[PDB]
């Protein structure tokens, strides 16, 4: 494997190869890799980070790629861009970039690896050894873009066909058109629906919804994310409001204790 | 280290970062790797391949860097580019390219690998393990840019202390303004003159010139380059009708073996 991401304390300028409009607010951003042979080198749960000079202050922000390792050539991020009404700086700078124009890569990151099988290496810290745990279930709350995390981890379980792990997806947004990579969720849904289930619940519901509507709740995460359980891992991925008021709360209330969720 | 070229097999898109002009026809162009912390990775006695396509067809050309594992960061190529009277189409084509635009770099190249210490290996072919074969003396003809060949050899060589390999170039070019470097050359030569001994012909010399005039022949060859023996290696690369008109028959009539001599 050529892989990309060779040093983590490495920032490789890639080259934005193409900007894709995915909804109002998101698009897909894919920059080419060292070469059209490399692969990223992302261990499932890790993200990277894009970097750059913004403004003359350094603005580095975490990215899960929604391509794989199984991508070659290219990186593919789905990104949000924040319209108004913090700074959604990086966001921003990626909209403004121009095809050609390189902006920092480094990883992979992240304190999560899932090794497959179930199996999730969790790391206290940097330098600390991961507690290896194998689950069943993971159930998966993501907001916004933080469904990144979770699809990189979805399609590998999915991809896997002897990963028994079910995933459990309560995916919250602002609204149905907020529901982003809906198409790739619902299929992956589709034809996997043995270990990936699939929830929604958007702040605003459309006046048809066949889903939850409002933040995480305690019922939500009792009815779509498999139960506590030395066999469920909880990962979390979204705004801060979102873990520290919607989720951790609500976790607790339903009995996932903190050791066996983690956030991304 | 942080090797760039890790597979010769692959063309690394390289974005050229700057453009610098040497002569009315020679050019520094640098190109940043992969990181700012990569090194090209090219063994002592190969090149690397730019490529790219031009007019809808794929033009490769060979070029020896005059940075060297040494550099971090970026690869610096001296490129002839060939105005008004052969094809120079990638020459022209770095010409033409603009800072940050992309050109394929692939590498390290050669059947003639400097290994250090007078230390020649020397394939028959990529096929073949190369001939390891230890000399004292290294002459060197170089014609125009041929001198980037010769030129990473004898900084090969100098650079390392406990070289005692002694580096004869001659060095040809069209006339003195053509001699490519020259400012480096003769540092090189006036710091290293033990082991670097520097003699140049002009097809046209200059009224008042102090060296040799027109295309390499044996007296040149005789005088200015080591005589041919076990511990003699003759390096060439310049332009075929260089190599051979002006290098092969005086070399041959001088008495180097053909096995004692390598073109680049
Ligand atoms: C391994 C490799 C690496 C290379 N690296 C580079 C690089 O870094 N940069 C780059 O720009 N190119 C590079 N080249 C291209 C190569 O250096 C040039 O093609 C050729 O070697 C020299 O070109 P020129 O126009 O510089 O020569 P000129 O300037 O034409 O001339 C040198 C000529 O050599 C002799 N000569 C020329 N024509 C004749 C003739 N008809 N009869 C007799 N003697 C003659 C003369 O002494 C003269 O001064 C490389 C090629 C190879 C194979
Ligand atoms: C490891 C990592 C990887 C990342 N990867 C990416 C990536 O690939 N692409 C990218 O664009 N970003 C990425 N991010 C940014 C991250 O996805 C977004 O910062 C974050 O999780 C939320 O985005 P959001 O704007 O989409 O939330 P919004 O759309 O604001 O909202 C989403 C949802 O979460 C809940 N929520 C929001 N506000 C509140 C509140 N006040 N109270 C209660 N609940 C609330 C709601 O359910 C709401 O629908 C990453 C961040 C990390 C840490």
């Amino acid at each position: 494997h050529m892989i990309t991401l060779e040093n983590p304390d490495i920032k490789y300028p890639l080259r934005l190869i193409d900007k894709e409009i995915l909804s109002h607010d998101t698009r897909r951003f894919r920059f080419a890799l060292p070469s059209p042979q490399h692969i990223l080198g992302l261990p499932i749960g890790q993200h990277i980070y894009l970097s750059t000079r913004i403004d003359g202050n350094l603005v580095i922000r975490p990215y899960t790629p929604v391509s794989s390792d199984d991508d070659k050539g290219f990186v593919d991020l789905v990104v949000k861009v924040y319209f108004k009404e913090a700074g959604g700086k990086m966001p921003q700078y990626l909209e403004n970039m121009n095809i050609g124009d390189t902006i920092e890569f480094r990883g992979p990151n992240g304190l999560l690896v899932y090794q497959g099988k179930g199996k999730f290496a969790i790391r206290a810290d940097k330098k600390s050894n991961p507690v290896v745990r194998t689950v069943k279930s993971v159930g998966m709350i993501a907001g916004g873009t933080g469904i990144t995390p979770m699809l990189q981890v979805i399609r590998a379980v999915l991809k896997d066909p002897n990963d028994h792990t079910v995933c459990y997806l309560l995916f919250a947004n602002q609204s149905e058109k907020d529901i982003l990579l809906r198409p790739e969720l619902e299929e992956l849904r589709n034809e996997h629906s043995s270990r990936f289930k699939l929830w929604y619940t958007v702040d605003k519901a459309p006046d048809a919804w066949d889903y939850s509507q409002g933040f995480v709740n305690e019922e939500m995460i009792r009815d779509h994310l498999p139960p506590p359980g030395e066999e469920t891992l909880i990962l979390m991925c979204g705004p801060p409001p979102m873990i520290q008021f919607a989720c951790l709360p609500n976790l607790e209330r339903v009995g996932h204790p903190k050791e066996r969720c983690f956030t991304f």
